[PDB]
């Protein structure tokens, strides 16, 4: 995730920017150079881009049934080959089979939902703490045309202001807790072990082990249940404060959730004890997938919005308290990437944050480029572009992220967990949005709702600049050249769609719409970015007519009469970014603090595509799963 | 003229066709084979082709003189030019030597060739029992209905060929009998010496006033030839005279019939050596005759446009004096002489030039506004005025420009059928039109409009057309090549690439669209209209989409549009069978002309207008005989 985010080590070192928040949205703001040069001397303009994030969700949960891992198992006995060593445990168990029968027999180590809970609890807090949590709220689309508002299943001003504990006292049960510390296992039942947190931080975590309410629409506080019936934890102190919270005993003023760094501490303690990386770093890599999507400028972008996520969390299990000796002893296989991940979130824990932010705009814009880039806009024949790492619901976001930006997306490093959306697998899906009523302008309104198909292009691609998108020189490569058009007529200036899309930015940016047929760019102010329209994305159409180039009200840099012979110049266009900064209601990094504990650790670079040890690689034949190397 | 129509598919067929009508209408049946061979797999398909023709219509005659020609006298009464050697005339023989000053020699007695010309064809068509007023076919597409309105209805209209003047109710030309050897006026006389007692009577009295009594075009209005004329001839006649004067009645003077209209056509103009005018006649009556119904709705333009016509007054000074048809006759053009000979042997090879020259006079319009474009054409040459604008060469340019061989001239001077509203490319036509139901129709007030000139016939009666430089449907064969690129949804192809493509897969039996919506082409004719979209500049590729199937489908061919499925289909098209219904081959070895007594020229002169058009590479021009 740590080298998705600094590009593979973009002069070793990146940005990040911590979690910020109101009412649910917080906006992007960016500061901007665009160049112009013709005649051989360079005009510029220097403008202010936002681009408006929300946190509000409503994903579907699948609690079920997942697979094992013993990653954090002593070498002794794990093995890259020969797997867990049953005889090995047995033989240093102190018949045998006698403890088999008992509890020997399971071996379903996952904790993976519990990581989550607590990260999201973390997240929580520290919005709570900064004063800005609240119940979320969809921002609305004044354009003076046709407008759109959506609602919210709980109203943000009677919301919450404070984040207590996510379970409702005297409403619901609570899993039986107890400590223990005998050596012999008795009951077939998840065993976790949390010796070395404090009162408050073991308090937290076995609080946390119960099930979740949600009091609030943002998209990281969906509904969980509890994650074990019944469990044990090893810890030499018998702790009830939380138990006697649950009755009467403690009242809510005394049992207020911690601060974000004593959860912060609990979960380095729990995740360092057990060793616990790779499924911490699967933990960070779905909360930062689920985390937000960006609020679109544009009309027909909120189609894209309406669409709710699907997640596979794998149903707890926690065999590693059971016997103290498993711990002891230098971990097994843990994958050099959760490791410098987990140093690096531990060190900077906004990174999740961040990468969520560059992992929305990437996957929302890697949508539209799949459903471009399977057409080739339209001159591919046949279905040679190999997209089918779409297909399977585990690589949909890392296929997204790896179509829109060519690094390899990682991936999630854990088998039957994935976020996806079912009902966009196919590109050819139609979505309605409600719509209030205002006189339109061809946004193609049917029954007072938008009709909107496939995914639309709903942020700017600001984060992530040097996107490389497209092939060809383009407003996301950043720098390029307009050309002369193709040949010049009566209805004017024959143009290829992608380059007709390149001439409308340059000069929307600069200060002209333009004119088309086969009518105008409809583009936004405050992101002066304009999305490729549809004439494009069609591909019944190869060339595109540019009738007038006229002069908006906010004039800015002047240019000649592009659209014509004698006077058009071959002006070429080039951006850089001059104050970006994420304000709501930085933090930098470079590769210095990335050194992992490799203490008493056993790492391997190498990783299985079996466990979704991977990433994602985009080439010119297609998209492609490969292995960590 | 016979060159053009022997030349027309080749020198062996030598195809002729009677006059038959059926309420001014009559259709010309073909039976064509196309083939389609790819892969060594040749396919075929045989089916009919109809194309209907109309023989109603309203021309404008216009009785203008013109110059005098003298090509049909004695070497001796010629000097070296068309002039007549006045004194060789006057060492033969005085007063008449001091009148001489004052007699000018307007000899041209066309319009009189041409009046017998169109009354022997409606005596033949009353004798095949089919004469009326004549009426236009009454076309009906689903969507359409039009119904171009006639002065004349067909019911009420007469079914047997009366005298084209009245009852004595117009005046009628003082004529008179000369037996000298002095010319009393400087009045034209005419020398009908070998003519019978009924032939003279029909040639006087049809000299007189002509009236428009039907819709066809031939019985277009024309006036008395001339108020006063003398006949030089053995006997008076005078039975017309009986007739004028309201004595002899209409059952025992009626309208001779046709066999005995022929042989005073013939022994008038091979006793006055009248070959070069009769040929002029035959040729201005042959582009007056028809015109072809159109299959698509918005072809009846052409029906609606009335052609313009410029016939010489009549003059003559063969009857003045006896010894100028003697001698040896001079100047006399072998195409005239042949041409004569033929007609003559069979009279309706007038009839089969003027068919075949209605077909080619609309393709060569059609084609000329197509090619000005520069569809098909490299050169931007001078369509729109180069030799369109001479009346004389209009029609010989359309045809020149369509068919590709020498259109044969007039032969005459300040003769000529034109079509003025038609020179520009922007003309317009307001077709009356009740409309079934709304479609792809450019409906505006109860009339489509058209721009410049439609097609209206298909090139069936003359297939080997080569209007293109290149391989087209209107040539024999052409193959079918590989797109210019080639997309998702379809791909793109040049202007007269796809509407080759287009003609192809409607014959095989496949419907194709494009974009930038349908190859329109007609049953019955299955021949398909150039788009209207495509006609026009700016537009160089085509977007093929959705090359779907009919309902009745015949040869199952390749895709052509997907790169995979795309093969080289080679087709092929020759016309087997026609046959009018409302042959009769020719054989030259058998008409050759009389060569004895008759002085005959190869050459002629540009000013008189003895030539032919040919559609050079680097443009259209006229080129003499030599």
């Amino acid at each position: 995730m740590l080298r998705f985010v600094t590009k593979n080590s973009q002069d070793k070192s990146s940005d990040l920017f911590s979690i910020c928040s109101d009412r649910g949205t917080f906006v992007a703001h960016n500061r901007v150079r665009t160049d112009f040069k013709f005649d051989n001397l360079v005009f510029n303009r220097v403008y202010g881009v936002s681009q408006k994030f929300t946190l509000v969700g409503n994903p579907t949960v699948c609690f079920n049934e997942g697979s094992s891992y013993l990653e954090g198992i002593a070498k002794k006995y794990l093995t890259l080959d020969g797997g867990l060593a049953i005889d090995n445990v047995l033989n240093e168990l102190r018949v045998a089979s006698h403890a088999y029968n008992i509890t020997s027999w399971r071996w379903y180590d996952n904790h993976v939902a519990l990581l989550m809970n607590m990260l999201r609890a973390y997240h929580l807090q520290v919005l709570t703490e900064q004063g800005q949590y609240s119940a979320g709220d969809i921002p609305m689309y004044h354009d003076g045309h046709v407008k759109i508002k959506l609602p919210v299943t709980i109203d943000d001003t009677a919301g919450p202001t404070q984040f207590a504990w996510p379970s409702d006292r005297s409403t619901d049960s609570y899993p039986d807790w107890a400590q223990f510390s005998e050596s012999f296992p008795s009951i077939d039942v998840p065993y976790l072990d949390v010796r070395p947190l404090t009162v408050t931080e073991v308090n937290f975590v076995l609080m946390m082990m119960s099930k979740w309410h949600r009091r609030t629409n943002l998209a990281i506080d969906y509904e969980a249940p509890q994650l074990a019936d019944k469990f044990a934890y090893r810890h030499a102190l018998t702790v009830q404060d939380a138990d006697e919270w649950i009755e009467g005993d403690r009242t809510d003023d005394q049992f207020r959730p911690p601060s974000s760094k004593v959860m912060l501490s609990a979960l380095r303690k729990y995740v360092n004890h057990n060793r616990l990386y790779n499924q911490f770093y699967t933990a960070a890599q779905l909360l930062a997938q689920i985390m937000m999507k960006p609020v679109p400028n544009c009309a027909e972008g909120y189609a894209w919005l309406m669409h709710d996520a699907l997640v596979n969390i794998p149903k707890f299990g926690s065999i590693r308290g059971r016997y103290p000796f498993l711990l002891s002893g230098d971990a097994a296989l843990i994958q050099a990437t959760a490791l410098e991940d987990w140093s690096a979130i531990m060190a900077k824990p906004e990174l999740v944050f961040t990468y969520a932010m560059q992992v929305s705009v990437a996957l929302n814009t890697g949508l539209y480029l799949r459903r471009v880039k399977k057409t080739g806009f339209g001159t591919t024949i046949d279905d040679s572009y190999e997209d089918g790492a779409f297909l399977q619901p585990e690589t949909f976001v890392q296929a997204a992220l790896a179509c829109c930006t060519g690094q390899d997306a990682p991936l999630n490093g854990m088998s039957d967990v994935y976020v996806t959306y079912p009902d966009l697998l196919e590109f050819d899906a139609v979505t309605q949005v409600p719509i209030t009523v205002i006189e339109p302008a061809g946004y193609n309104i049917v029954d007072d709702h938008l009709v909107v198909v496939g995914v639309p292009v709903a942020c700017s691609p600001y984060m992530i600049f040097p996107v490389a998108a497209f092939d060809t020189a383009n407003p996301y490569c950043g720098n390029f050249v307009i050309k002369a058009a193709n040949k010049y007529l009566r209805k004017g200036a024959v143009y290829d769609k992608l380059e007709a899309w390149k001439l409308a930015w340059a000069l929307r940016v600069a200060g002209y719409d333009t004119h088309f047929k086969v009518t105008k760019f409809y583009a936004d102010n405050g992101d002066t970015w304009t999305h490729i329209p549809e004439f494009v994305t069609d591909g019944d159409v190869m060339e595109v007519f540019v009738t007038a180039i006229e002069r908006r009200a906010r004039h800015f840099v002047e240019l000649p009469r592009l659209n014509s012979p004698a006077f058009f110049r071959s002006v070429e266009v080039s951006t850089t970014i001059y104050d970006t900064h994420v304000q709501a209601g930085a933090s930098r990094i470079n590769l210095d603090y990335v050194k992992p504990v490799s203490t008493g650790i056993q790492v391997i670079n190498a990783g299985e595509l079996k466990n979704y040890w991977g990433s994602v690689r985009r080439t010119q034949q297609g998209l492609g799963v490969v292995g960590l190397t």
